[PDB]
DNA sequence: CGCACACTCGTGACTTCAGTCATGAGT
DNA sequence: TTGATG
DNA sequence: CGCACACTCGTGACTTCAGTCATGAGT
DNA sequence: TTGATG
């Protein structure tokens, strides 16, 4: 029941749920920006060496359900997906521009949450159910 | 409950699994104590939160808790350099049956944890 | 209201060579 | 140009 | 024997200045 | 000095 992968110097199933929001909680991911959003995160993560598990694209915020190796350090990979984003989007959609144009499309704010299959009552509780331990 | 950070919001917790090398079963009665504390304290040292730990004779398990600039290799190098270390010292005997200058298994196994499952994650992230 | 994850100003690294990440401080 | 997603 | 997360040799980083992490390779 | 934890 977890289907770990391994590296050379590790075993492992590593998950994170990624949210950031647009600059000043404007509503412009929709239509076609959106979309191109959407292939712009995927051409990053596979370049970053992440498995992208979901994607959502709100108006204002984006969620990334992400699979990662013990190397892919948090901060990295977020830069890497907002930072390409952002300077890649103005790029491709000028017209973002009318709304923000200070220079960033991006909160600068993430939030990150690890991710597992089982709860970590559930972990807990197996770990204690166990009979020797000392 | 969530926790904040000059650029981020997180909660971001790991279950941890190494074992000893070789296999031994050593981790037992004062050694194994011995171990829990120093752990316990490169943990609070090293800006780690401990959630659960227990100490089975030959692999130890921690769920621990930490910010996103604590990297996976380095909490991993934290805790088991500096525990090894400091067990060889507080525990001579231990050079009885490891005499080559490691207590563990160079390798290490670790798993995301999260308060609700991936499955339910996964799905209030589309009914929005 | 008065912050702060979010707003603003500031520092440096590093990709995206702009606009994030790191980060302190005032509002 | 802000007001809240996990 | 040959495998590798586990065993061993090798390289470099960095603390714990020893013994992990990074890491490829032969068993 | 190894033989399997998640
Ligand atoms: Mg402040
Ligand atoms: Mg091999």
């Amino acid at each position: 029941p977890l289907e770990m992968k391994k590296g050379r110097g590790y075993v492992y199933q590593l998950e994170y749920h990624l949210i950031w929001c647009v600059k000043y909680r404007h509503q412009v991911l929709v239509g076609e920006v959106a979309d191109g959003l959407k292939d712009i995160l995927r051409d990053i993560a596979a370049q970053n060496g992440l498995e992208v598990i979901t994607m959502e694209v709100m108006p204002d915020h984006v969620h990334l359900l992400l699979s990662a190796t013990p190397q892919q350090a948090i901060p990295d990979f977020v830069k890497a997906l907002k930072g390409a984003s952002a300077r890649r989007m103005f790029v491709a959609y000028p017209q973002l521009k009318e709304k923000l144009w200070g220079g960033n499309l991006w909160n600068p704010s993430y939030c990150i949450l690890t991710v597992s299959e089982n709860t970590r009552a559930q972990i807990q509780k197996f770990i204690e159910s166990q009979h020797d331990k000392e």
